[PDB]
RNA sequence: GUGCUCGCUUCGGCAGCACAUAUACUAAAAUUGGAACGAUACAGAGAAGAUUAGCAUGGCCCCUGCGCAAGGAUGACACGCAAAUUCGUGAAGCGUU
């Protein structure tokens, strides 16, 4: 179940941080380039400093391009049948009669039976 | 401007001294824009059938009123294809390591 915003965050985080796969030839580079300041603490010096390359902005750009739309595929339409005995005259009440089947569904078991059978027992 | 000068010294002038010491949104204007109902056509008053009392609520909406009264159509407006972060099952067919 879904019970926080926390957790579909993380297990969003885990799926693209295992998909991702880190080059060494660059990170060798910029090692060898920056030394002693390539292992910072919370407060060296190097806030202000880095211009990423047109290559790193454009994985970045296509990265968050399939993530929105990983994001846009999270709510699937289930099918609409026209066979079901249809009890709304608009198109939120069918949605509001949904939710009414989804909470008052498990309580208001008998009462449709009677319905169905002729408004008896 | 006025007065006093044992001022020249006449009643003409001049000299000295004293008092008196800074108005005006500067126009009788040139300009510059936003504005008077109200007439012109249109336009028609909320609440799930119809006829209807209303009290609110919110603010780059005001009017009448001295009003922290009360009115203005319940003063008007508000009426929205009301979508905000973040997914997974199972088999089935096809191609692939
Ligand atoms: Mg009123
Ligand atoms: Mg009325
Ligand atoms: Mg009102």
């Amino acid at each position: 179940g879904f019970s926080d915003y926390a957790a579909a965050q993380l297990r969003q985080y885990h799926r693209l941080t295992k998909q991702i796969k880190p080059d060494m030839e660059t990170y060798e580079r910029l090692r060898e380039k920056h030394g002693e300041e390539f292992f910072p603490t919370s407060n060296s010096l190097l806030h202000g400093t880095h211009v990423p390359s047109t290559e790193e902005i454009d994985r970045m750009v296509i990265d968050l391009e399939k993530q929105i739309e990983k994001r846009d595929k999270y709510s699937r339409r289930r099918p609409y049948n026209d066979d079901a005995d249809i009890d709304y005259i608009n198109e939120r009440n069918a949605k509001f009669n949904k939710k009414a089947e989804r909470f008052y569904g498990k309580y208001t078991a008998e009462i449709k039976q009677n319905l169905e059978r002729g408004t008896a027992v």
